[PDB]
């Protein structure tokens, strides 16, 4: 059992939960790859079983009357049609567990408070879109953001899946140019490439909210326009640097990742958008300052009058920090939920403490838990971590096109 | 089987073939990753030796005829009459550079070619030891124009005790225990400060009192030695615009010189082989000055900046840390003492990875330690995928001789 130590505290735990890691990671004793971004009836049955026992154990029905009944209900259902159906409650449990087991998420102390939308009765593209709109609106809540997931029908033998061709529900457009540059978010060119050619008249703004590409089974994907009152945005200003507002920057309220596949007791859900609220550094450092994102660092450095000719002026660091201050301030001023990296990591340490008492440990990925700036300043930096894979889980899947 | 690794800024993909020669084992399995953990005989002595010789002869291209199979059979034979063998001085230099070349956690390996290897294998006592060390410091400091160096004292061998340096670094500041629970000076060094005194040292009462050296000869107790004050180049810390900074009274030494690691070459072990480079500002700026249990001047600096330290979302911690790093960088350049910032350090490491990929088909790198402790994603190494593993020759950790 792994001996993990908090070097700022000198305290020790043993990760006993790691011993149950359902799958295998990419590391071996020969070489570690923990920095890599992307590492059948009896099969479905054994996964189904392991999950249903995990549910009844969680609710303390270990060996109960109602316990042995559901087991053979699944045994029957799977025996009859290979695949099987999740009870509503089993599905809510699945959604929370998957969030909870996500090793790269720093906001897991909120895992028990998640709202699950059951859209498993969905039938078409138009019906998907409505369900999404109710999601975006429930979850935005006029700025007071709330965590939620919307699950669509599980996968079925010999048939096209429901998919969301958008990586997030709200993504800005990315337009190529005559001089090969890019207008907008360049991470989203591949999907603007599509939406435009899927029947969408394109803008030219740096911050054009993309339409939703939604796909029903077999009868191919179908475009959808978002109502602009559904999509809450924050204009970005800085608390003492009056010129920052004039850069014309903004970001959206709602981090809503869609293109991941949810897996619960052997059932795979190709479409299941989940959303929380933003950590400041994701907007400040990754979205605005990354070289192949919006890449504003230098522009801001120039306006602060910093020496951009020499790395030793640390202009990059100085600019980056004030870009993060602008983000927080802008969100607070607009009363839209936001968390800074110090508050985030501090709550995560509390989470490790919780998980230690509750489950014997916690799957955490150090390289993603540590924030993109001021790493050593946060308390997760000097905390040793163990990464592994549990079920239920969120997985990646091939780009649906 | 080849580990496919990608640079996510550029989009470039390489295959780390070198990882296949992974000598040791790490703490990771497919069950779980432990990559964030800080700390994880004639027959096989000969197998280690053989592999080492085959590296060294392949180095100078001429490999597989001359004194190669000669040296092998010579080494294979030298183990027979004795057990332990001895390196050709050119083999020592080669292995010395290799051990730097191989260290997965050092962002400064662009320079591994230019290292000055001092052969102190004929060293005989604690006093000659001290003399080699003063010379090391003298050459490496070079009035502020720093040069990479390493001095190799005699290998561990049966029937003799070890040469050992008890200090973790050649230059370190003392750390006294006050009555009020606080520590005057560097808290990291309370232990070694305890020992120095118990072994006769008459201590100081300053926050930057340079420590003596405790030097150990085989089967002999460690002897105490004061570095001559004019041998230790120190830098006063001041901020290029914040004039009140200078009244914090801070300084750091010029030369990072780690003295407590084991050097392993071709099965042979050099428990005493101190090596030094030059600082990267973040080590001094963030780690030594801002860490809670190091010198811990962050809140203190923040208040003087009239930042709002009552709330995390003001980012007072980040703001104060950046100016502390600016002070370090500016002070070192003022003093004409060699230093390097994390943007420069990392950009060169990216070039190193390009060299190493062409040279050896890979490069052992520990992501969590290469990525600077502030502004991670502002540097190119953040978005570069890496493969961590153990190759020999190597610098290794070893027990405190007490
Ligand atoms: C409510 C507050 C939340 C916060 C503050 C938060 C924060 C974060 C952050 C900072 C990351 C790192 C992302 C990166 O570096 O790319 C992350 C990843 C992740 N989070 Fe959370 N998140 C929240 C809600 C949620 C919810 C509601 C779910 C699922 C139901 C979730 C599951 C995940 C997953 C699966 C990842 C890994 C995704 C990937 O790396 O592709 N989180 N989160
Ligand atoms: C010349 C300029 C050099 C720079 C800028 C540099 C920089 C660094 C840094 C920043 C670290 C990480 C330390 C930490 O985060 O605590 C490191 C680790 C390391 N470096 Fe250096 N270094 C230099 C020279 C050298 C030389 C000459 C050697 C050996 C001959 C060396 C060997 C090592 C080793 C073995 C480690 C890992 C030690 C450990 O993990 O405990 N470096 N280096
Ligand atoms: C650029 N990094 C690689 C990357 C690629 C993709 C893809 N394709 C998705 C990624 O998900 C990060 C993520 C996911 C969900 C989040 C939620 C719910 C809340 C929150 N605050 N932050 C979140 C961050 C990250
Ligand atoms: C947005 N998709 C394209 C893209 C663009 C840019 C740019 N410019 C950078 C990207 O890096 C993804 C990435 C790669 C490695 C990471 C590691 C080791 C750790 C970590 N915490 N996050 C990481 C994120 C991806
Ligand atoms: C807190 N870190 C744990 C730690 C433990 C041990 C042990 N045992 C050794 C460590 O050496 C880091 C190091 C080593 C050599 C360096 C050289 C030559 C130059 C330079 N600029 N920085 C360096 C940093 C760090
Ligand atoms: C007790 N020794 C002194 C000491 C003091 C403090 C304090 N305050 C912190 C210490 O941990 C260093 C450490 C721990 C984990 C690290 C990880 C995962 C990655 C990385 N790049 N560097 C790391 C450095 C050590
Ligand atoms: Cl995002
Ligand atoms: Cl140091
Ligand atoms: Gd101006
Ligand atoms: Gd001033
Ligand atoms: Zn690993
Ligand atoms: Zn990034
Ligand atoms: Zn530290």
């Amino acid at each position: 059992f792994p001996r993990v130590k908090n070097w700022e505290v000198g305290s020790i735990t043993y990760d006993t939960l790691s011993a149950q890691a359902q799958q295998d990671g990419p590391c071996t004793p020969r070489r570690c790859l923990g920095s890599l971004v992307f590492p059948a009836p009896e099969q479905l049955l054994s996964q189904a079983r392991d999950f249903i026992n995990q549910y009844y154990s969680s609710i303390k029905r270990s060996g109960s009357q109602a316990h042995e009944q559901r087991l053979q209900e699944v045994e029957a259902e799977v025996a009859a049609t290979g695949t099987y159906q999740l009870r509503e409650s089993e599905l809510v449990f699945g959604a929370k567990q998957a969030w909870r087991n996500a090793p790269r998420c720093v906001g897991r102390i909120q895992w028990g408070k998640l709202q699950v939308f059951d859209a498993r009765d969905c039938r078409s593209a138009q019906e998907m879109f409505t369900y999404i709109c109710n999601h975006i609106k429930y979850a935005t809540n006029r700025g007071n953001l709330r965590s939620a997931i919307t699950v669509f029908p599980q996968r079925c033998p010999g048939r096209g899946d429901f998919r969301i061709w958008n990586s997030q529900l709200v993504r800005y457009a990315g337009y190529r140019q005559q001089d090969g540059s890019v207008r907008g978010d360049p991470a989203n060119v591949e999907i603007t490439e599509l939406c435009i050619q899927h029947g969408w008249t394109p803008g030219n703004g740096r911050f054009d909210v993309l339409p939703l590409l939604l796909q029903a089974p077999d009868e191919p994907p179908e475009l959808f326009l978002l109502p602009p009152e559904l999509v809450l945005e924050v204009p970005l200003e800085h608390p003492t640097l009056e010129w920052f507002a004039a850069l014309g920057l903004r970001w959206y309220a709602l981090p809503a990742v869609s293109n991941m596949l949810l897996e619960i007791g052997g059932l795979e859900f190709p479409a299941a958008p989940f959303s929380g609220w933003y950590m400041s550094t994701e907007i400040g450092t990754r979205n605005l300052c990354d070289p192949h994102r919006y890449n504003i660092l230098e522009d801001v450095a120039v306006c602060m009058d910093l020496d951009t000719r020499t790395t030793s002026s640390l202009w990059k660091d100085k600019a980056a920090v004030e870009i993060n201050v602008a983000v927080l301030h802008s969100y607070q001023l607009a009363k839209v939920t936001i968390v800074d990296h110090h508050a985030a990591t501090a709550s995560f340490m509390k989470h490790l403490e919780n998980e230690q008492k509750a489950r014997g440990g916690c799957p955490a990925d150090w390289a993603w838990i540590v924030p993109p700036i001021s790493g050593s300043l946060t308390p997760v930096f000097h905390q040793e971590m163990v990464n592994y894979f549990l079920s239920p889980a969120f997985r990646y899947q091939p780009d649906p096109w």
